[PDB]
């Protein structure tokens, strides 16, 4: 299958109201962007629903790649398997405002999509990191400059970002 039911909010950058776990599923692609801290513990969140769709395989591979490499950095990222979900997941890590992490950082986030042609992505640092999922969704277009499709879960949530962008 490929990627349908998307609204083209810029040149590069599609949202679709939906649970990006099922579009992982859908479409296969070759990124799934996940919304990771920097031990690559997938508690909860986006991280917590992708892990559990894998049956905790991501896991096991994410502790694996902690002890062989140590944490990420806030703003970094790294390259997994995307198990069933897709080719490749790239895993990203916002910063976690709600804990004094710099907002700065979103940028630089968000810059890692940039090393990939086509990504499927939730919006990053929204939730339970902390910032305002507008000001995320209006850095993801400043910043990616490759073409990225957002799922959004949350019908409300969805519909403010696209009366904030149209
Ligand atoms: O897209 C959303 O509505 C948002 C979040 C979320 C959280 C958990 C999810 C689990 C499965 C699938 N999607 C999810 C999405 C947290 C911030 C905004």
């Amino acid at each position: 299958n490929s990627f349908s039911g998307y609204l083209k909010l810029t040149d590069n950058v599609y949202i679709k109201n939906a649970d990006i776990v099922e579009e992982a599923k859908k479409v296969k692609p070759t990124v799934v962007v996940n919304a990771a801290n920097v031990y690559l513990k997938h508690g909860g969140g986006v991280a917590g629903a992708l892990n559990k769709a894998t049956n905790n395989a991501m896991q096991v591979e994410s502790d694996d790649y902690i002890a062989t490499n140590g944490p990420l950095k806030v703003g970094g990222s790294c390259v997994l398997s995307g198990h069933n979900l897709a080719k490749h997941c790239l895993h990203v890590v916002g910063p976690n405002v709600n804990k004094g992490e710099d907002i700065q950082l979103l940028k630089s986030a968000y810059e890692n999509f940039n090393q990939h042609e086509v990504l499927l992505a939730p919006l990053l640092s929204a939730g339970i990191f902390g910032a305002d999922p507008i000001h995320s969704l209006r850095v993801c277009v400043d910043t990616v400059r490759t073409n990225v499709y957002l799922a959004v879960f949350d019908k409300n949530l969805y519909d403010k970002l696209v009366s904030s962008f149209l």
